């Protein structure tokens, strides 16, 4: 068990407004200068009906990834990420989160 | 460039056999052959709960990668996508796709 990736969907809730919802996600990111653990740190928004109408009301998407299963555990009870998970799944109005181990074989 | 991804989150039916959704996998993972442009295909099953609790009862985690969106909607429509759309959906009890380019941004 050593690769795992950490992939988030969320909406914002409508209250918020972009600086806000900017702010939140720039922390997001450099959580990396803090927490050592994290890792892949990637994000973007949904590009809509337009393309594939399945998001359920998902708009923006978030990927970090980790080098141990242990290492993300650490990460998990860290102060900076029990710190940030109290700004941004407040500001969530759907949230829906995997982590696995990540896998290139097939069955 | 503007790199895509094709995230895909679901839960499979409860009435199919773990053979027939080892199948389908295999299926989503044999897409990356029969067509050129779906290129860092990886899975993974859900950790559960004592890593975190908000999967919220979705169980597998497809990744992608394509280049372009016009990549990505020549394969969305080929008969091979469309084919194993036939299949996905209908085994699919919950499923939630979110396609979008990516960002550092700030040291960027």
């Amino acid at each position: 068990p050593e690769i795992v990736r950490h992939i988030v969907f969320n909406r914002y809730k409508s209250q918020l407004s972009q600086k806000q919802i900017d702010q939140i996600i720039a922390d997001y990111g450099n959580l990396q200068n803090i927490a050592p653990e994290m890792k892949e740190w990637k994000w973007g928004t949904d590009l809509g009906p337009a393309v594939e109408d399945r998001a359920d009301g998902f708009t923006h998407a978030y990927e970090s990834t980790f080098h141990s299963v242990a290492d993300f555990l650490n990460f998990f009870y860290s102060p900076p990420a029990l710190e940030f998970a109290k700004e941004f799944f407040p500001a969530c109005e759907k949230i829906v989160v995997l982590n696995y181990i990540i896998n290139e074989t097939f069955p």
